[PDB]
């Protein structure tokens, strides 16, 4: 395709050199919003389709959290071609997050740090938005292009549990699936929620709040966990998610660790690393959280997709749906499109009938 070079080669990269990323990051979900976007001529073939999480999804691929973090881009979003959005993370209050500079680009690694600290319009704005949308994201949904909200937590919270219970209470309702985020690094005893007896009691007070909302508006309720998890963790996690009936994970978040190789001048920036380098660690994470459910709880894959072979790598791990976000600050929108027809070029190479036949393939051989 003549945009990915031309989005590649020339416009990402004088993006890049005009803004700090932050700034281009405003300008890229603004132009989003008002669906100023290249044409996204690929048509999704039936085979990209996938039915999971009590959804159709036109295809496997979504916008990782983050991008829209106030779900002010959803609709621009679907037409760059996600299969599905995914917005947040979402804080009960509203709050500004870390000082500035909190996002930087390590162009040389395709990588990017970010430590913004969970800056959120809060639950209350977020609602209004979503509510003014809300039948035709109906709508979206009964076509195959669900919508999830990943639920963080305030900076000054007492209750970490409180505050996701107040998430689901809000935007349960608006949501085809919830994330409770437990892995953001950016956030002070955030990740500790993830060991055992902590995140047995905040699922179980989640769930509980989950299934105290109307038929309708009863979403699957999904854990995002970090690729940096001990062998001890990820056990503890898969048996926590089998006692509770937790509907899926999102694996993974950002890393803390860096990768040995790592040539970016701001590669010792605090933050949580995301792009190129996190890719296999991510892969291997969703490899052994499948392994260890059994393959019966469905996983998003996450962390360094940026081709039809990064995502078809996920799928076979485990994954029954990938999502991506730091790819496009380098190859911009066409990588959408470019993931999609790479990814049902290999499935048809390799004698897959379709996304779904090579879910967890790797597992099977
Ligand atoms: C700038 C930035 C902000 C992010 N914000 C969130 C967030 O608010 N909540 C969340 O669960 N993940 C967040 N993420 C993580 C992504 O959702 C994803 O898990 C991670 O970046 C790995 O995917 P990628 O390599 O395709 O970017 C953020 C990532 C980046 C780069
Ligand atoms: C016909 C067009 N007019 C404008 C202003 C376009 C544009 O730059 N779109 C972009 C560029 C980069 C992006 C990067 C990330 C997300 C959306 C993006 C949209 S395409
Ligand atoms: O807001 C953040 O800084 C943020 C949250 C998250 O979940 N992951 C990330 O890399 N950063």
């Amino acid at each position: 395709t003549g945009d990915e070079r031309f989005y590649a080669e020339h416009l990402m990269p004088t993006l890049q050199g005009l803004l700090d990323p932050e700034s281009a990051h405003r300008l890229a979900v603004r132009f989003t919003s008002l669906g100023l976007l290249p044409r996204a001529r690929f048509q999704d073939s039936d085979m990209l389709e996938v039915r999971v999480l009590g959804h159709k999804f036109r295809n496997p691929v979504g916008i990782a959290a983050g991008f829209d973090k106030h779900g002010e881009a959803v609709d621009g979003l679907y037409k760059m071609g996600f299969g599905f959005v995914e917005i947040g993370s979402v804080t009960p209050k509203p709050q500004e997050g870390n000082p500035r500079p909190r996002v930087f680009r390590l162009p040389e690694d395709q990588a990017v740090i970010n430590r913004y600290g969970f800056n959120s319009h809060g639950l209350s704005v977020v609602e209004h938005r979503l509510r003014a949308r809300q039948q035709k994201q109906a709508k979206l949904t009964e076509d195959g292009l669900p919508l999830g909200v990943n639920l963080g937590k305030n900076k000054t919270s007492v209750d970490a549990a409180e505050d996701y219970a107040e998430g689901v209470r809000v935007l349960g309702p608006l949501a085809d699936y919830l994330v409770v985020n437990v892995s953001s690094p950016n956030t002070a005893g955030l990740r500790s929620l993830q060991g055992k007896a902590e995140l047995r009691r905040l699922l179980t007070k989640v769930l509980q709040e989950r299934d105290g909302l109307r038929r309708v508006h009863r979403p699957a309720v999904l854990v995002k966990i970090a690729p940096d998890l001990t062998s001890q963790d990820k056990e503890d996690i898969a048996s926590v998610v089998k006692e509770l009936g937790i509907d899926g994970l999102i694996v993974t978040n950002t890393t803390v660790s860096r990768p040995a190789g790592l040539q970016g001048a701001l590669r010792s920036e605090t933050g949580g690393l995301s792009g190129k380098p996190l890719r296999d660690l991510s892969t291997q994470t969703i490899r052994e959280m499948y392994a260890l459910t059994q393959g019966r709880v469905p996983i998003i894959g996450v962390g360094g997709v940026s081709s039809g072979q990064d995502a078809l790598e996920k799928i076979r791990a485990g994954a029954s749906l990938v999502q991506l976000y730091t790819a496009l600050t380098f190859w911009g929108p066409p990588v959408v499109g470019k993931v999609k027809r790479e990814l049902e070029a290999l499935l048809k190479e390799q004698g897959f009938g379709g996304v779904t036949d090579a879910i967890g393939a790797d597992h099977r051989r």
